[PDB]
């Protein structure tokens, strides 16, 4: 019942509801000629949700806030980027335009800058070291080291079990290296030890890009990272 690449339009953004408070968003990116879709969370905090990561660009992320405002009908006031990434950040303008106060960690905000990409307006502390974690709104972010990038953070929503890994989880279908030219290969296996070692009650883990599934995702990417790492 989730949605895949092949049933989302790009420029069209479905939502998947998990638990009571909890969904996922869905969007869909051409690279390269061929079509990707990316994953992102929303969380309910009282009356106002957080959202976590853009839908990759700015026409999927205006889409994404006229889904929420149709499907859910509660103001989005703050998102978090999980890296500096276009598929993370990539529509921050659209977001602080309606409003929503952006958040990212410094690493994330300097290597944007650098990157010519969005930038989240507000830094987050407390995320600075691997195995950092904070608490955010109804979330805990974690930076478990670096993984697909040096900034790379994750989620976890303790009331649903939900752990939102971002680009440094692969979904079980991706059985080779996605995209790794900012990755750190020699430490990505050790950050995945690291959230498995602070979230071994998550229920139900989100990719980046593609299904969720259980904590067999963590193992699965690091295994398809230390084939890659053999290449
Ligand atoms: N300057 C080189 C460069 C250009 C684009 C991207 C980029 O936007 N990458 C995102 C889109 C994408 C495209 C294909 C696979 C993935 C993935 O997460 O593996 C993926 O997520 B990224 O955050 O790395 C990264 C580096
Ligand atoms: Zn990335
Ligand atoms: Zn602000
Ligand atoms: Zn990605």
């Amino acid at each position: 019942e989730y949605p895949t690449v092949s049933e989302i339009p790009v420029g069209e953004v479905r939502l998947y509801q998990i638990a009571d408070g909890v969904w996922s968003h869905i969007a869909t990116q051409s690279f390269d000629g061929a079509v990707y879709p990316s994953n992102g969370l929303i969380v309910r905090d009282g009356d106002e949700l957080l959202l976590i990561d853009t839908a990759w660009g700015a026409k999927n992320t205006a889409a994404l806030l006229a889904e929420i405002e149709k499907q859910i009908g509660l103001p989005v006031t703050r998102a978090v980027s999980t890296h500096f990434h276009d598929d993370r950040v990539g529509g921050v303008d659209v977001l602080r335009a309606a409003g929503v106060a952006t958040y990212a960690s410094p690493s994330t905000r300097r290597l944007a800058e650098v990157e010519g990409n969005e930038i989240p307006t507000h830094s987050l502390e407390g995320l600075s070291s691997s195995g950092d974690a904070v608490r955010f709104g109804p979330v805990e972010l974690f930076y478990p080291g670096a993984a697909h990038s040096t900034d790379n953070l994750v989620v976890y929503v303790p009331s649903a079990s939900v752990l939102y890994g971002g680009c440094a989880i692969y979904e079980l279908s991706r059985t080779s290296a996605g995209n790794v030219a900012d990755a750190d290969l020699a430490e990505w296996p050790t950050s995945i030890e690291r959230i498995q070692q602070h979230y071994p009650e998550a229920q139900f883990v989100i990719p980046g890009h593609g299904l969720p599934g259980g904590l067999d995702l963590l193992k699965h990417t690091t295994n398809v990272v230390k084939a890659h790492t053999n290449r």
